[PDB]
Formats: structure tokens, C-alpha cells, sequence
């Protein structure tokens, strides 16, 4: 899936807004929504690979575990696991152009066709 997908340095601001938005996204946790077992948040640790954005057009998957309502869930590019923020979930359709930067886990899509992480 990233055989292809442009790439590209990541600017101070657009770095630190993500990972102000990482780091804060681990603290804002509600509604456990509890399903057996192995259901923990999804945070990504950033990388060297944090600078260098990844561009790509693919359809982006979404995974729910943190509850069974339309909020904070995992999303998978391609057959890989992908940080997309709650917001783009209807910004996502059949074909993005999802930009991420991957991190010590998965890759965190600071941008998407059409919005971004810190407009």
C-alpha cells in the first residue's frame, strides 16, 4: 500500500499540533464500553518516521473497540493499522488521499483529502 505513496517533511507546527493532539488524545477517555477482553485505547508513540509524511489515495477501515458509538476507534490503511482522528470518518470515503507519518506503532494520518489534523 505504501509501494507508491508520496512523502514529504512535516513542518514544527504541523508536528507539534499532532502530537498535541496524540498526547491529548490519550488523556480525553470516556465511556468504556466494555466487550471481553482486549479492548485498550490505540495511541502511537512518534518516531524518527514522525517527520516524514506518507501520501497516499487508499480506503481508510474503521475498527471499533473503545465503544459501540461513533467515536475514538482504530482504522486500518490497506492490511495495515492507521491512526485516523474521529473527525474524518465522514470525511473518508471510497478512495483519500490520507497523508500519515508513522510512528513506533502505526502510522498517524495528519492530514486527509480535504481537512486536516490542526486546521
Amino acid at each position: 500500500a505504501f509501494a507508491d505513496a508520496q512523502t514529504r517533511k512535516l513542518t514544527p507546527e504541523e508536528r507539534s499540533a499532532v502530537e498535541n493532539y496524540l498526547e491529548s488524545l490519550t488523556q480525553v477517555l470516556q465511556v468504556p464500553g466494555p466487550t471481553g477482553a482486549s479492548a485498550a485505547p490505540i495511541s502511537l508513540a512518534l518516531n524518527a518516521e514522525s517527520n516524514n509524511v506518507m501520501m497516499l489515495t487508499h480506503a481508510i477501515t474503521r475498527y471499533g473497540i473503545s465503544t459501540d458509538d461513533p467515536n475514538k476507534w482504530r482504522y486500518y490503511l490497506d492490511s495495515v493499522e492507521v491512526h485516523l482522528p474521529p473527525f474524518w470518518e465522514q470525511y473518508i470515503n471510497d478512495e483519500n488521499t490520507v497523508e500519515l507519518i508513522h510512528t513506533d506503532s502505526l502510522p498517524l494520518v495528519i492530514s486527509l483529502n480535504g481537512h486536516t489534523l490542526q486546521e
